[PDB]
């Protein structure tokens, strides 16, 4: 399925990225600079920080407690629909997901 990652200035980024696969796993696996993904998808750092597209944050789970306190450390702005996109699981629904990354994850 589609996901497309904006950098922060502007440039889309779309990759096909399988099932069961993270946001984070298909973006630092595919040149998206711009995602750290340090911890290695355990919600034990705050480096895959991403604004999920409104049109997007229903169908995705809500974060968990862990994601939620990682979250407070965010290094770039701390917005309501930002997540740690380790944590979003790409699925068919998701198809289509945009997520606008920040200019900072460290
Ligand atoms: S890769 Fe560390 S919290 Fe997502």
């Amino acid at each position: 399925s589609k996901v497309v990652y904006v950098s922060h200035d502007g440039t889309r980024r779309e990759l096909d990225v399988a099932d069961g696969v993270s946001l984070m796993q298909a973006a630092v696996s595919n040149g998206i600079y711009d995602i750290v993904g340090d911890c290695g998808g355990s919600a034990s750092c705050a480096t895959c920080h991403v604004y999920v597209n409104e049109a997007f944050t229903d169908k995705v789970p809500a974060a968990n407690e862990r994601e939620i306190g990682m979250l407070e450390s965010v290094t770039a702005e701390l917005k309501p629909n930002s997540r740690l996109c380790c944590q979003i699981i790409m699925t068919p629904e998701l198809d289509g997901i945009v997520v606008d990354v920040p200019d900072r994850q460290w």
